[PDB]
């Protein structure tokens, strides 16, 4: 309802332009963001649900969807650079997208669908725009309760499925125990999974399941087992949470912006703080190009070649912008004589 949105019909039309490319790894999320009363999180969210009518397969009012979401996007800090809820969108719109990969059609279950795409809305919420380490370093209440573990990742859990608790916000409603309860399992299997710190296990686990590929005549992945299924899930949301780079420069250059603002705050607190200056925290000696390019070489790239074979050729495109990207930024770096604008 674009009423709840506050959203007029001159905005309404602009927006019914960025949503022709919903589907599309294309989609501008900012634009989504300033023609919504900023709340891209909820407004491409009920796109999302409505697209695959997950609101009806579940049996979710809207007027509970929208309520929960725009609490949830609530809950995000607009403050924070990055990690605010245009990310959380971004991921959520780009887990929409690889979940109807070629390869992987007819696979999931509009169970594993619903919890996926909700997974990635949720992952980031209540963000502080600080590390774990940070947390774990200053005494912080959060790192006490959670035992310095996985401690903002099971935070935004804690708070995603709080929510559902507030005044018509439980999305879950009609759902089965049975279906909430997996649903729940894998929610929290994939969002533990964004902690970095898990990146090279989650890596050699995804290659090691590439390596044991059961392709059908279509070239259709096979995934039988719930172990399987659930593997490939945590690595898509790992996989849209590290897309940045995957995207059109003009896209990865407002994200890099974004990350490296949030670092350089961590980084201004650390020093009001009297700590030390953590490693990209400080404007004065950071070097943007060369961190994105180490950041790709190392993990981004690493990643999305593991995922790519995986489920090939469909990823091709995406491969082909990341290293174009990674190239751009290579030979961006102050004192790089070698075609000095997009390439080797
Ligand atoms: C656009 O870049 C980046 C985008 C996203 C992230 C993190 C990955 N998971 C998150 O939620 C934040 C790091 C980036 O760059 C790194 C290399 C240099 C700074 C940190
Ligand atoms: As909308
Ligand atoms: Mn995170
Ligand atoms: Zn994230």
């Amino acid at each position: 309802s674009i009423s709840r949105f506050g959203v007029n019909t001159e905005n309404e039309d602009h927006l019914a332009k960025e949503l022709e490319d919903l589907n599309k790894w294309g989609l501008n999320i900012f634009n989504v963001a300033g023609y919504s009363h900023n709340r891209p999180l909820t407004c491409i969210m009920y796109a999302i649900f409505q697209e695959r009518d997950l609101l009806k397969t579940f049996r979710i009012s809207s007027d509970t969807f929208i309520t929960y979401m725009m609490t949830l996007e609530d809950h995000y800090h607009s403050d924070v650079a990055y990690h605010n809820s245009l990310h959380a969108a971004d991921v959520a719109q780009s887990t929409h997208v690889l979940l109807s990969t070629p390869a992987l059609d007819a696979v999931f279950t509009d169970l594993e669908i619903l919890a996926a795409i909700f997974a990635a809305a949720i992952h980031d919420v209540d963000h502080p725009g600080v590390s774990n380490q940070f947390l774990i370093n200053t005494n912080s209440e959060l790192a006490l309760m959670y035992n310095d573990e996985s401690v903002l990742e099971n935070h935004h859990l804690a708070v995603g499925f709080k929510l559902l608790q507030e005044e018509h916000c439980d999305i879950f409603m009609n759902l089965t125990k049975k279906q909430r309860q997996t649903l729940r399992k894998m929610v929290i299997d994939m969002v533990l999974a964004t902690d970095m710190s898990k990146h090279m296990s989650l890596l050699a686990d995804l290659k090691t399941m590439v390596e044991t590929k059961k392709v059908t005549s279509s070239g259709v992945l096979l995934l039988d087992n719930y172990t399987d299924r659930i593997q490939v899930l945590r690595n898509m949301v790992h996989c849209a949470d590290l897309s940045n780079p995957t995207k059109s420069l003009e896209l990865y250059r407002q994200w890099t912006d974004r990350i490296m603002e949030e670092f350089f705050q961590q980084g201004d607190k650390e020093r009001e703080r009297g700590m030390e200056i953590s490693p990209m925290c400080d404007k004065h000696t950071a070097s943007v190009e060369k961190s994105q390019v180490g950041f790709i070489d190392y993990i981004v790239h690493p990643l999305w070649e593991t995922w790519a074979d995986l489920v090939q050729p469909d990823a091709q495109d995406i491969l082909d912008t990341l290293e174009d990207n990674r190239n751009w930024y290579q030979s961006m770096i102050p004192q790089a004589p070698a075609p000095p604008l997009d390439e080797q």
